[PDB]
């Protein structure tokens, strides 16, 4: 297997991306795609072609998104799915890092569950829940822990769970706490909603690709890492040009700019790959800003995502 | 058509490429029995396949020779204070299956000898010794360049080389990584009189190291590893794993193999019981760290980045779901 080649030779990328969620992966009216996900697609884009539009976009459901990877349909899955040892050993698959670290919670209707502040204060709810899911099985887990009953209200499709939420047929909601953000900001009165406080599960959101092809893995892999390096020395969409002319070695060695460099070429692209990936899509904490931090509706904290060094577990592995 | 898990279990045991001798980390006695933290790891990965910590042989590799011996194809895993970057990881065919180890590189000088320095700052001029074929070597040159700092490096193809060096004097400061810095600095024949200066001048993540090209391979070394992280995340010891395996908590049962029909080991062409055979073998994560670098050990190296990621650190289990 040559993904790298195969992709190079159809001049894009295609990927498999949500169905809908703010935030991570969502488009307009006219098709086209933004998002934290979106934009860490857009980033691989931005290495091999030095254009971030150069992708095609493959929405997929919880069911479906496994099988569309295996079968070629898309090169890679970036979309809000969490790396575990089923998925790593069971399904032909391999995970070339963690863009999101995340956790499992529940969201509940405070003007309708008044009295309601803790996630162990459930049993008995009705609960939506989407099948082929940690999440479901999670759940399951947490309430038989915790010795609670529950009514667990299994949905294929994003939208059905939604709604049922929202029109109260569901008591509360269970999903990665970033995606509760997105999906509260769907709902008829984002306001009236809480994310209880309980964190029930390790979700690590990786990036999935086929196994047997290492050097394609590398791609996605460098390109997570890329942006992690750039922003933990100071590199940014909008600085990276003059960057170049950095004194600083590892600066000048991450954008290419060393005497006589192997690195862009060794890893099958240009020797200037991450001006390329920084000028497309900015360094790692620009694109969190802009989808899903600061910068968005959703003002979710950097907290566990936020750099090794300032707190977080983000960790730029070296490029050297 | 490459399956190193099944050659490893048709041979009856694991070849591991280790270090030569660096205290807390890989060393041999006098009987060439290994002790260390890599050592452990790698008698972790011998448990979780053979149910036996012992059914492993070593092979000591210097700076030079390590990844070749794991090309050839002469060891099945490197576990050798190896860093992970992006130059090994895309031009030698090989991968890694995780860090055991965040390391960042560091300067030691004998404080009795070069009194009034504090800081990697004032070693301009001073003679530097460094081994060949490392990371360290590339990261020095960088960072007297960007300091202004007159460059004299004195490189060494071994590391009895180098230390002997440093010791008698001929050279004016030792760099490596920090925590290597702590074993050496144990080997000097006055340890008490050398420092180890604040400045951290890369990040050096220490990489279980395997060929490309085998994935059931990887998964079998990349999950020994988070089965160590998770054990000591949930509190599963040495000592009480077996107990734990009777535990109700959901995670636990289905971590130790307790859970029923579960697919989880077997999956990974292991026994369901395959994390309780790790966790008897050498513990866990902090069991391993504390007995070989931390304060269960002469070295005394605190967490810090390698301590858990919910109490501070980076080290991350992924989940056993
Ligand atoms: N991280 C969890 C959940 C991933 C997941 O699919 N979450 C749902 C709820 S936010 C989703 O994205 N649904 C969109 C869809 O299925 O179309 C997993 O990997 O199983
Ligand atoms: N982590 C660095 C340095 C690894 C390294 O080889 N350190 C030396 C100095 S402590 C060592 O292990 N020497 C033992 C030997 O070469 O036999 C790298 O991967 O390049
Ligand atoms: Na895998
Ligand atoms: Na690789």
């Amino acid at each position: 297997a040559d993904t790298l080649s195969d992709v190079k030779a159809k001049g894009f990328l295609q990927c498999g991306v949500n169905t809908g969620l703010l935030g991570f992966a969502s488009p307009n009216d006219k098709g086209e795609w933004s998002g934290f996900d979106v934009d860490y697609c857009r980033a691989v884009a931005s290495a091999i072609f030095g254009d971030p539009t150069k992708v095609k976009f493959t929405p997929l459901n919880a069911k479906e998104r496994f099988t569309a990877l295996q079968s070629g349909e898309v090169d890679v899955l970036i979309r809000n799915t969490t790396w575990t040892i089923s998925r790593d050993t069971s399904l032909g698959l391999d995970f070339a890092g963690i863009n999101y670290y995340d956790g499992q919670g529940f969201m509940i209707n405070s003007k309708k569950l008044a009295g309601i502040n803790s996630a162990l204060q459930l049993s008995g709810a009705s609960i939506c829940v989407q099948a082929g899911t940690t999440t479901e099985l999670n759940m399951a887990d947490y309430f038989r822990a915790n010795k609670m009953e529950y009514n667990p209200v299994v949905f294929e499709k994003i939208e059905e769970a939604n709604a049922a939420y929202d029109s109260g047929r569901c008591d509360a909601y269970t999903t990665d706490q970033s995606s509760l953000y997105g999906v509260r900001l769907a709902l008829a009165n984002p306001d009236d909603h809480v994310i209880l406080p309980e964190i029930i599960s390790k979700e690590p959101f990786g990036l999935t690709v086929r196994q047997g092809d290492a050097r394609w893995a590398d791609v996605v892999r460098w390109t997570h890492n890329a942006l992690l390096n750039a922003e933990e020395y100071g590199i940014t969409q909008a600085n990276v040009e003059e960057m170049k002319k950095s004194d600083n070695p590892d600066i000048k060695r991450l954008l290419g700019a060393e005497a006589d460099t192997k690195i862009g070429t060794d890893l099958g692209l240009d020797k200037d790959w991450v001006v390329k990936i920084i000028k497309g899509v900015g360094n790692y904490g620009e694109i969190f800003e802009r989808n899903i931090g600061s910068g968005s509706p959703l003002k979710i904290a950097r907290g566990l995502n936020a750099q090794w060094n300032k707190g977080g577990l983000q960790y730029g592995i070296p490029v050297r």
